[PDB]
C-alpha cells in the first residue's frame, strides 16, 4: 500500500547515491585522460 | 500516498538529469580516448 | 492515483534505456584503453 | 493499484543490478588509465 511505496523511495535514494559515486568516477576517469593526453602532446 | 507519489516523480526527474550529464561525459571521454589513440598511431 | 503513477514507469523505461546506452558505451572505451595499453608496451 | 506499484519496484531493483555492473566496469577502466598513465611517466 504505502509500505512498498517506500521500498520505492528507499531503493531510489540509494540510486542517487550510486549515481553520484559514478559521476565522480567519471571525473577521476577524465582527469587521468586530460593528463595522459598532455604528456602525449609534449612527448612530441 | 498522493503526495509521496509526487515526491517519487520529482526525485526521478532528478535522477535522469544525472544520468544525462553522465551520458554527455562518457561521449567526451570516448573522443579523448580516440584522440589519444590516433596520436599513438602517428608516433 | 494512476496518472502520476505512470509518469513513473514512463521514467523508468526511459532511465533503463539510458543505463543501457552507457553500458555499451563503457564497453567501447574498455576496449579502447586495452588497445592503447597494448601499444604503449609496444612503443617500448 | 499494488499491481503497477509492484512493477515499479521490480524495474527499479533491475536498474541497481545494472548500475552495479556498471561501477564494476568503470572501476576496471580506472585501473587501466592509472596503469596506462604510469607507463608513460616512465618513457
Ligand atoms: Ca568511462
Amino acid at each position: 500500500i504505502e509500505t512498498q511505496m517506500d521500498r520505492v523511495v528507499k531503493e531510489m535514494r540509494r540510486q542517487l547515491e550510486m549515481i553520484d559515486k559514478l559521476t565522480t568516477r567519471e571525473i577521476e576517469q577524465v582527469e587521468l585522460l586530460k593528463r595522459i593526453y598532455d604528456k602525449l602532446t609534449v612527448r612530441t
